[PDB]
């Protein structure tokens, strides 16, 4: 399923997503997929709040 999701950061730097983030137990990060297609991943506490486009 794909759905433009915005990930803002501790800080307030937000990044928006084209599908769903996955909380991934093993490592402790977020991994998302950018606007450009690439997935990147982040530590479980820089997330502040994970909202859609589609609010």
């Amino acid at each position: 399923m794909a759905s433009p999701t915005v990930i803002t950061l501790n800080d307030g730097r937000e990044i928006q997503a084209v599908d769903t983030p996955k909380y991934d137990e093993e490592s402790g990060f977020y991994e998302f997929k950018q606007l450009d297609g690439k997935q990147t991943r982040i530590n479980k506490d820089q997330v502040r709040t994970v909202k859609d486009l589609l609010e």
